[PDB]
């Protein structure tokens, strides 16, 4: 942290934040959520880190170079050390990366190798070659080098991801799935894991063996799995939360605006509300049951009238302010609402839809004050708009990501927000073998467009295909926008260190302080 001059810190240096749910993992090769990357920052630290406004910025790595955008050197600093005391090394991450790559690791980030393009990745994943055979070597202890099959010239910006972190081997061996346990972990981040109570709290406390461990100013931070937002405001309120989580209920948000106006932090943020569409379900399979549902939802009541906080409505997946995005909005986007419900009312009675036999369907969503109301006004509108009938499902975070990665649902709430700022952030996801791909689209039109992307060696002709790219996702109905969110949350006026200029949102706790109050 950098406290600034005549700033009168606190006696007691601890922390309190919600985090949503229970997170899915403290494993950086088993997480792909908000809640679990919001931790593993403060435990685990890659080559780069972002610093305090978001910039990619010097991690266990001090200093890199690349040759033509392919070939990319890491030199790492020489006190990096893991919380036992051990040196962090190159090797960890010729580890790392492999383990990552690795199809027996399932890991839901696989294809983060893929986004980068690291050397032989798609082989690995396919099992055609085995892990060693990554595209990484350590050419040192100290030196760990990337090699690309073809230039990127914004690889190091993925760099400050979870899946990219460091995991330590002995550990992982000798104690498996239970590794990550408080008797068995060790972590390279400004914090240590102290205690993980499930569905109660995590508490990490200070690492002294972290490099950087003189500039950390907290000393303890608990992180909470509240996934109510209105249960997070009251004990925000109450005195026991410090900073909510970014998720604000429907309930009290118009209130808290006008009582506590200071507290309440509203900040840009690279995340797009959607819902989801398994696209290789029938009768979702159809791209006119798709269009239908993206354009009888209307997001002006929605967004303006059941949530008003401040979200824009959405026409694409990929955020418009992207640093990259030079989006094309399409023209359905401009109509009036009763123009869009009357074409979709249109698709679905020549998809073989009528009054006799309506379209009914499961929304599912992870517990939420939000998600609750936003799906039942959701299955209102298009219930009143299109004839739909919608059975809402909740479920528990970790197990609805696991749903959607099985393909266990037909229409489920879903957001994605951006591990770097560049449009292929967003739209990798939606590649026909991506890791990530929970919509379950396979569109050899749009992944050869993203395909090309890297064979230009221009940023106009790439935001030109990025945003065909996106019109191709757009024709094809693959989801259906709802809004572009906001980072909205609370924060005490005790808390320093808080930008909010990160439009990743991107926060290490070791960069935080309590002011004296
Ligand atoms: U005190
Ligand atoms: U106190
Ligand atoms: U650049
Ligand atoms: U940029
Ligand atoms: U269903
Ligand atoms: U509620
Ligand atoms: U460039
Ligand atoms: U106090």
């Amino acid at each position: 942290a950098d406290v600034p001059a005549g700033v009168q810190l606190a006696d007691k240096q601890t922390l309190v934040r919600n985090n949503g749910s229970e997170v899915q993992s403290l494993d950086p090769h088993k997480i792909e959520g908000v809640p679990e990357s919001n931790v593993s920052r403060d435990l685990f630290e890659g080559l780069l880190i972002s610093d305090v406004e978001g910039h990619p910025s010097p991690g266990v790595a001090e200093k890199w170079e690349n040759k033509d955008f392919k070939v990319w050197t890491f030199h790492l600093r020489e006190n990096a050390k893991w919380s036992d005391g051990t040196p962090v090394t190159a090797h960890d991450f010729v580890y790392s990366w492999q383990r990552l790559a690795d199809p027996n690791t399932a890991s839901p980030y696989a294809s983060y190798l893929q986004y980068g393009h690291i050397a032989n990745i798609d082989d690995i994943i396919a099992g055609k070659k085995p892990a060693t055979d990554l595209g990484v070597k350590a050419l040192d202890d100290h030196t760990f080098e990337v090699t690309l099959s073809e230039p990127v010239p914004y690889f190091y910006k993925l760099l400050v991801h979870p899946s990219v972190s460091p995991v330590p081997k002995s550990a992982v061996e000798k104690f498996g799935d239970k590794w990550t346990q408080p008797a068995n972990i060790v972590t390279n981040g400004a914090y240590k894991l102290k205690n993980w109570v499930v569905n109660e709290r995590i508490v990490l406390e200070r690492n002294p063996q972290y490099w950087d461990n003189a500039k950390t100013v907290i000393n303890q931070v608990t992180y909470l799995p509240i996934s109510s937002e209105v249960t997070d405001v009251n004990r925000y309120r109450s005195g026991e939360i410090d900073m909510t989580y970014n998720n604000m209920p429907i309930e009290l948000f118009q209130k808290l605006k006008k009582e506590i106006p200071n507290e309440v932090r509203v900040d840009p943020y690279l995340c797009t509300y959607y819902y989801e569409i398994n696209n290789q379900k029938a009768p979702f399979n159809d791209v006119r049951v798709r269009t239908a549902l993206k354009l009888a939802l209307d997001r002006d009541i929605i967004v303006n009238k059941v949530k008003n906080q401040g979200d824009l409505p959405a026409y694409s997946y990929t955020p418009p302010y992207t640093d990259g995005a030079k989006l094309v909005e399409p023209e359905w986007f401009k109509w009036s609402q009763q123009k869009r419900n009357e074409e979709a009312k249109k698709l679905l009675a020549e998809a073989g839809f009528t009054a006799d036999k309506p379209l009914t369907f499961d929304l599912l969503y992870n517990t939420s004050d939000l998600h609750k109301k936003l799906a039942i006004a959701v299955a209102s509108i298009w219930k009143k708009n299109l004839g739909v009938n919608v059975n809402l499902e909740n479920q528990e975070w970790k197990t609805f990501l696991d749903t959607r990665h099985q393909g266990t649902f037909d229409v489920a709430r879903a957001g994605w927000c951006a591990d770097y700022n560049e449009p292929t952030s967003f739209l990798n996801t939606m590649l026909s073998d991506s890791s990530n791909n929970t919509a379950h689209y396979k569109s050899p039109a749009f992944d050869k467009l993203i395909a090309d992307t890297l064979k230009v060696a221009d940023d106009t002709q790439r935001s030109e295909l990025y945003a065909k790219a996106e019109q191709q996702l757009d024709k094809d109905s693959a989801i259906v926008p709802v809004y572009y969110y906001v980072n909205a949350r609370l924060v005490k006026p005790w808390v320093g260190g808080y930008t909010g200029k990160d439009p990743l949102d991107n926060i290490y706790v070791k960069n935080l302080y309590i002011i004296k109050h």
